């Protein structure tokens, strides 16, 4: 089962994605979360894409395709993966087809959740992150059982750095106009499956499990 899971800033990619790679035993391949992974580390990589997401601007293409082709190589990929937030340019997803070619391993859906850019905001500014997981929360549509803490792990929960409205803005911005063309190339292709993203988990989970 290879999948993408597109849909703009807040739609719940990772929310969806984590209950997904759950029941198929797959890789949950976030571009986001990597990007993090290599900031807390202060790895060479993280230092470059930390000046383009702390603005809410798109990683050049060059680095993100190249930590994704690396990545999707991986033996855990064989027979399966989920690509959350990868790719998000048209330029991302001609060079995804080609590698995957060489790879042998098309993708089998494209997987967009819609949702309004009202709930979008409202679903970013009240959102909270586990420190030592990634996993999300919502101080109203999913808060922790435990304030502060994360419920798995029980690490520390924070607000994402680039959560702040001045920031929220730019990135719904930057990703709204790279949908169309993202869209498009998939419902070319024919791989795309759009789904009502505001509902609730288990609704949108509900919507996204009987495609898989
Ligand atoms: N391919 C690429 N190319 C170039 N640059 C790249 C790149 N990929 C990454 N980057 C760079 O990295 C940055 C950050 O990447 P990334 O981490 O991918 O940022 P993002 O695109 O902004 O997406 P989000 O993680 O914020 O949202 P999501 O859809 O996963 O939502 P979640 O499930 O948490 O949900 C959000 C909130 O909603 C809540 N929620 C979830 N589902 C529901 C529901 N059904 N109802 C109510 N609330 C819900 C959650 O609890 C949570 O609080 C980018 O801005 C860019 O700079
Ligand atoms: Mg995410
Ligand atoms: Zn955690």
């Amino acid at each position: 089962m290879n999948l993408v899971l597109m849909g703009l800033p807040g739609a719940g990619k990772g929310t969806q994605g984590e209950r997904i790679v759950e029941d198929y035993g797959i890789p949950h391949i976030s571009t986001g979360d990597m990007f993090r992974a290599a900031m807390k580390e202060e790895t060479p990589l993280g230092l470059e894409a930390k000046s383009y997401i702390d603005k809410g601007e798109l990683v050049p293409d060059e680095v993100t395709i190249g930590i994704v082709k690396e990545r999707l190589g991986k033996d855990d990929c064989e027979r399966g993966f989920l690509l959350d937030g990868f790719p998000r340019t048209v330029a991302q997803a001609e060079a995804l087809e080609e590698i995957l070619e060489e790879y042998g391993k098309p993708i089998d859906y494209v997987i967009n959740i819609e949702v309004d850019k009202d709930v979008l905001m409202e679903r970013l500014t009240g959102r909270r992150i586990c420190s030592v997981c990634g996993t999300t929360y919502h101080l109203v549509f999913n808060p922790p059982k435990t304030p502060g803490i994360c419920d798995k792990d029980g690490g520390e929960l924070y607000q994402r750095a680039d959560d702040n409205e001045e920031t929220v803005s730019k990135r719904l911005e930057v990703n709204m106009k790279q949908t169309q063309p993202l869209l498009d190339f998939y419902s070319e292709k024919g791989y795309l499956a759009n789904v009502n993203g505001q509902q609730d988990i288990q609704d949108v989970y509900a919507d996204v499990k009987d495609l898989l």
